[PDB]
């Protein structure tokens, strides 16, 4: 009945029994005495010089008397103030070679310091304002910003955090969801997110106790004083060896409501940030009053960073939809929208999307079928994710209704790439490099760190393991390339023209008649060497394919899905665009290297109303008349709707150009993918929805490119010595342009922006494709690694 000697003990006391521990308050669960005895805030938080030896009062919220090292209850400063010892900040940087733990210690612990809502740039006002955080930024390792998941909400980033897991797959899709098999809704306040049904994957507290390493409480009922959070987590590592967890955590919902209040930029963020930094300071010394400080690993990360958002700038939907009362709205910083009853015969999607496409010119939002949103996003695998999205641009709101000088000044939750959603990563101690600097990453990668911190094996994840080993001063998990699946045909020019009939058509018959004489046409020769410049892609899953050599390009060809998987290619900075002569316009020609019967025909495209084709090779970059002439192969050819040719022509006869004239040549790999339902993986043949009319030539869901070159631009991308610098792009394959408003002018003036949103990772093509790229390099793999999970964010 009482919490006497059991303030935030770690056992773990079920009902109808009362609780002392770190949640009690947020279950309406405590004993009727622990306000009293476990939140003490008498005398503050810091030794002053009187209190040095004083005779322990237990009303005191922390501890001056000689005991209270062996009670785990000192003030944060004791040492400081009553024997003479420095505060950690005030200490030089010093080198941790290798863990300084006390006895009874068998690795080092993990501290996760998480900060709600910092911004990435709050780093920018430096030492004068936050000393001990840029000490452990200057000291540790440390990057410029961490990438958040979309939404750049709470809830999901803590659970992805703790998961390595997008929010599809871990469940926590928002703060706010419904569920239509629980046919219930999860709240940020409330008891309905206590019911274990909405959390999946495995989070790192679970992954430590499965695997025997012990964790403390990772949550703080929000009752709960920063400066008793800590205090906990030191007195935790005081406890006895058997007791003493390995992994902690500490949260703070600074300086997220500060810059709600007064918006990321105002001079009011000064204070909280620096009481932030106060926190962390207490912290530190009291590591260092434990002698843990050259022994813990500490990381210092946030959830999401802060926009310059008021409640002027509002959408309502009122304004687009005149039936808002037959829907219900997930507001703000985006939209989900679904049914306000399941009983409604009169809701219609494709009705709601079309009242809000295009409808103002000054529009600030952009409705999506969830299964169109980008790529990079992962944002549709999941029943708690609403059919219709809107994407909401940076500083705006999407209300329901107007019912709905401000309050409020900042708010998050925008679009992932946005520069002011950007958050932040430190690492400190014996496991983290020293004095380092590292490429901005994501959050979904921190989980295998955390893991390998700790010597946990991760549970199955969405970061890539490996591609933040350059973090470590030591790694206990070396990644390996993954073997090869299915092995390639290299088919020599076999058959004769007479053997097709595909009812394609090249009245003046064009033809290149030197190739009648070119006995070595289509052998390897110098195309793998020059257009193949990182090895060729490895196919990981069993098919049936064919290596497809050309002067400009080189492919794999799928037996099955009649159409490359891959097709590579390597442009020059000093390479001509030529334009389609007039007799080539719409000439299709029969590859005699493959069957007529694993290859497509022009007659399906003849009687496809809807369908058309493009070339993954561009016949614009030909490097001479006669390659041209191999551009406008059966075996080149892919489906494409008029409406995105308007977009792929552009990339190809216009953007491909550009890219190699800026980057010093590029090398090109393009593609189509095949995801109907959107679960992030290539599809299987069965998964496939749509084909050309009456034809087994499946219609890809996305086109993808990967564009690479020397990141040293003053080599050549076929002559780069060193790293590589990488952007790629999954375009989605629609059958109109809705999603551009401005598509009806000149593509100068939209396709660009379509492409730049539809960034991509390699390793999210690599998903969506069962291929691994980059195989024959002179890069190390986690170099290589760290290269796939780039993504070229345009901001
Ligand atoms: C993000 O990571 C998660 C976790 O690894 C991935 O989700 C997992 O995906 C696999 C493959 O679809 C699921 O397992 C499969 O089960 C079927 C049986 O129906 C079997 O045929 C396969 O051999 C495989 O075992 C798995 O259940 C699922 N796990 C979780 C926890 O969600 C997800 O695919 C990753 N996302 C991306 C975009 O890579
Ligand atoms: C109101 C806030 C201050 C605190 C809210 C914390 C809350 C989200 C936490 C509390 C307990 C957590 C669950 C508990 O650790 C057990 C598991 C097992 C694990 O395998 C899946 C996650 C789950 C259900 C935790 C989810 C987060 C919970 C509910
Ligand atoms: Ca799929
Ligand atoms: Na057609
Ligand atoms: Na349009
Ligand atoms: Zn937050
Ligand atoms: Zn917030």
């Amino acid at each position: 009945g009482s919490c006497k000697g059991r303030c935030f003990e770690l056992q773990e006391v079920g009902p109808p029994d009362c609780r002392c521990d770190n949640l009690c308050k947020s279950y309406s669960s405590c004993c009727h005495d622990f306000d009293e005895l476990c939140l003490k805030t008498a005398r503050g938080w810091e030794c002053t010089k009187d209190r040095c030896g004083e005779v322990r009062n237990e009303e005191n919220a922390c501890h001056c008397s000689e005991d209270c090292l062996s009670r785990g209850d000192c003030c944060t400063n004791y040492q400081v103030v009553c024997k003479g010892e420095s505060h950690w900040v005030d200490d030089d940087c010093e080198e941790i070679k290798v863990p300084e733990c006390p006895a009874g210690f068998v690795r080092p612990p993990l501290i996760i310091f998480s900060v709600d809502g910092f911004r990435a740039s709050y780093m920018k006002k430096g030492s004068k304002v936050m000393p001990n955080i840029e000490k452990l930024r200057s000291c540790g390792t440390h990057a410029p910003y961490m990438r958040p998941v979309y939404p750049t909400k709470t809830f999901p980033n803590l659970y992805t955090l703790a998961t390595g897991l997008y929010p599809e797959s871990h469940g926590i899709v928002g703060n706010s969801m419904y569920d239509p098999v629980f046919d219930a809704s999860f709240h940020l306040r409330g008891r309905e997110k206590f019911n274990h049904r909405w959390w999946g994957g495995q989070p790192l507290w679970i992954t430590a106790t499965k695997q025997g390493v012990r964790a403390g409480t990772f949550f703080w009922s929000v009752s709960i004083p920063h400066e008793r959070r800590i205090l906990t987590i030191l007195q935790w590592l005081s406890l006895p060896d058997n007791e003493r967890p390995s992994v902690y955590a500490f949260y703070s919902e600074q300086p997220d409501f500060s810059g709600h209040k007064y918006g990321p930029f105002g001079p009011e963020m000064t204070n909280p940030l620096r009481e932030i930094d106060k926190t962390v300071g207490q912290l530190m010394d009291g590591l260092k009053q434990l002698r843990l400080h050259r022994c813990v690993n500490v990381i210092f990360v946030g959830d999401h960073g802060m926009e310059d958002v008021t409640c002027d700038r509002t959408e309502f939907l009122s304004n687009y939809l005149t039936n808002v009362d037959d829907i219900t709205l997930v507001p703000g910083t985006l939209g989900r929208i679904r049914a306000k009853s399941i009983n409604n015969s009169k809701y219609d999607p494709k009705t709601i999307i079309a009242a809000l496409t295009c409808k103002k010119p000054d529009q600030h939002f952009k409705p999506y079928m969830k299964q169109h949103l980008p790529k990079r996003l992962h944002y549709a695998n999941n029943r708690r994710i609403e059919d219709i999205h809107l994407l909401v641009d940076r500083r705006w709101h999407v209300a329901r209704k107007p019912l709905d000088k401000c309050f409020f000044q900042g708010d998050h939750g925008f679009d992932n790439k946005v520069n002011s959603m950007q958050t932040v990563f430190v690492g400190y101690g014996p496991t983290f490099k020293y004095r380092t600097k590292v490429p901005p990453f994501e959050n979904i990668e921190l989980y295998n760190v955390m893991c390998d911190l700790l010597g946990l094996k991760p549970a199955p994840n969405n970061g890539t393991h490996g591609s933040l080993n350059h973090l470590l001063r030591t790694n206990t998990f070396r990644p390996t390339m993954p073997d090869e699946v299915s092995r390639p045909n290299y088919p020599g020019i076999m058959y004769l023209q007479s053997e097709f009939d595909l009812g394609c058509t090249c009245k003046v018959e064009p033809k290149n008649k030197l190739e009648e004489f070119n006995k070595r046409l289509h052998t390897k020769g110098s195309t793998k060497e020059r257009h193949l410049l990182y090895g060729r892609p490895a196919v990981l899953y069993r098919t049936s394919y064919d290596i497809l050599y050309h002067t400009d390009f080189e492919s794999g060809y799928s037996e099955i899905f009649l159409m490359p998987l891959w097709t590579s290619y390597t442009i020059s900075k000093q390479a001509e665009v030529s334009s389609i002569p007039e007799h080539l316009t719409n000439c299709v020609r029969p590859d005699v290297r493959v069957s007529p019967g694993f290859s497509q025909n022009c007659l399906a495209y003849k009687n496809d109303k809807q369908m058309s084709y493009g070339f993954l090779f561009p016949p614009y970059l030909s490097s001479s008349p006669e390659a041209k002439y191999d551009a406008f192969l059966v075996t080149n050819m892919v489906p494409m709707y008029p409406a995105f040719k308007r977009v792929w022509a552009y990339f190809q006869r216009v953007l491909v150009k550009k890219y190699a004239s800026e980057r010093n040549g590029v090398n090109v790999i393009s593609g189509p993918i095949f995801d109907y339902n959107y679960d992030g993986l290539r599809d299987t043949e069965d998964e496939i929805k749509q084909y050309v009319e009456g034809s087994s030539i499946p219609v890809p869901t996305h086109y993808y490119s990967i564009i690479t070159s020397c990141l040293d631009f003053t080599q050549p991308a076929d002559k780069c010595d060193g790293p590589l610098s990488v952007s790629s792009f999954i375009l989605p394959h629609r059958p109109d342009n809705d999603e551009s408003c401005a598509s009806s002018e000149d593509e100068s003036k939209w396709v660009e922006e379509l492409m730049k949103m539809h960034t991509a990772r390699v390793r999210d093509i690599e998903h969506l494709t069962g291929l691994d790229f980059y195989r024959k390099t002179s890069r190390s793999y986690s170099e290589i690694l760290t290269l796939k999970t780039y993504l070229h964010t345009y901001e």
